[PDB]
């Protein structure tokens, strides 16, 4: 194996930033402000206010997070970003706010979402016209995170909101927990 | 299988073409309902998407040619998308001016993706080539056509838009290149 130059991955992971967390980073804390305000401060320490990304390495995103996790419970978006975009007036970017349960009530509170290029791998990998296999994606998955994590780190502490929260769902567990893994990471 | 351009026609296809091409025909009925009839013929069908391969995309089409004037949006679509609830998904109807008065209105857009190749262009972090930017973005275009090939239903609600500026290079006027792919889908018809 060679690790070629500009993979898909690599596509991938520049779109994702340049076309996602570049746009939304600066405006991110003023829209949990604002959230704070109507929700009696839910989202109080830093640890709450970061934007935290689930990377399964096996790139199975469902689309309900409560499917991965049902102690992974919604409770409300966040304000919403509308910014012209490449023609389409009043694009929306949207987070949604999570409560993370543990014996049936709230243990903390966060903004969660999949990292969205991980559906097209999955998607690639299922139809005979992409020409990618299970072992393709996997490895394309890895070097996504890698790529991404190489952009993320040159942006500055104001806009360093962004968290990854990177595992492998063949490789957990049956007692792997979502919730809990995120709440590890909030706390730490 | 693995260009940067696969994973960007792919992206496209996957997350936004194959998401609301289906709906759109609906969103256009309603769009037409409020606004009279504004969209019609095979504007009342497909969305229009621009492909400047050499991957200057302004997020205004009125800079790119003020010509080209917006008049609202369409309904919008929303999508429970990995964990985003509510996801939005939007679009803009511009009419086409000809001499100063309306010759034509659509659903127009640029291909978003086309801003990535151009971003990693300009950034050395991305080891990315002027020259692989413009390999990679007719790599795009092309395989966003063999993907929509094989699915009518997507094919036929949408109207691929590509031209090299600067290849054209003189009197070329945006406008006036939507225009030429909404008659000639017009002779086709009735
Ligand atoms: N989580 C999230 N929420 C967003 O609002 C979002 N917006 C973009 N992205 C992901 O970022 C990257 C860059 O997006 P870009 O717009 O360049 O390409 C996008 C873009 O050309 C288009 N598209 C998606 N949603 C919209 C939309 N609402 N309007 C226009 N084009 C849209 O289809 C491509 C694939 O979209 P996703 O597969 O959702 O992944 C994107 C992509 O990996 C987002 N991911």
């Amino acid at each position: 194996y060679f690790q070629g130059s500009h993979m898909v991955a690599h596509g991938l992971a520049w779109s994702y930033y340049i076309g996602y967390l570049k746009l939304i980073l600066p405006g991110l804390q003023a829209r949990i402000r604002m959230f704070n305000q109507l929700h009696n401060n839910m989202l109080s320490g830093a640890g709450s206010r970061r934007l935290y990304i689930l990377f399964p390495l096996d790139c199975g995103v469902p689309d309900d997070l409560s499917v991965a996790d049902p102690n992974i419970r919604f409770r409300d978006m966040l304000p919403q970003q509308n910014t012209d975009r490449a023609g389409v007036k009043n694009r929306a970017y949207s987070n949604s706010v999570y409560e993370l349960l543990e014996n049936g009530q709230p243990a903390g509170a966060c903004i969660l979402e999949y990292a969205t290029p991980l559906q097209t791998l999955f998607a690639m990998s299922q139809d005979g016209k992409a020409g990618f296999s299970r072992e393709d994606r996997l490895e394309q998955a890895k070097l996504f995170c890698r790529t991404l994590e190489e952009i993320l780190a040159d942006v500055p502490e104001s806009r360093n909101h962004c968290r990854l929260i990177v595992y492998q769902e063949s490789e957990e567990g049956n007692s792997f927990s979502l919730s809990q893994e995120v709440l590890r990471h909030i706390r730490q």
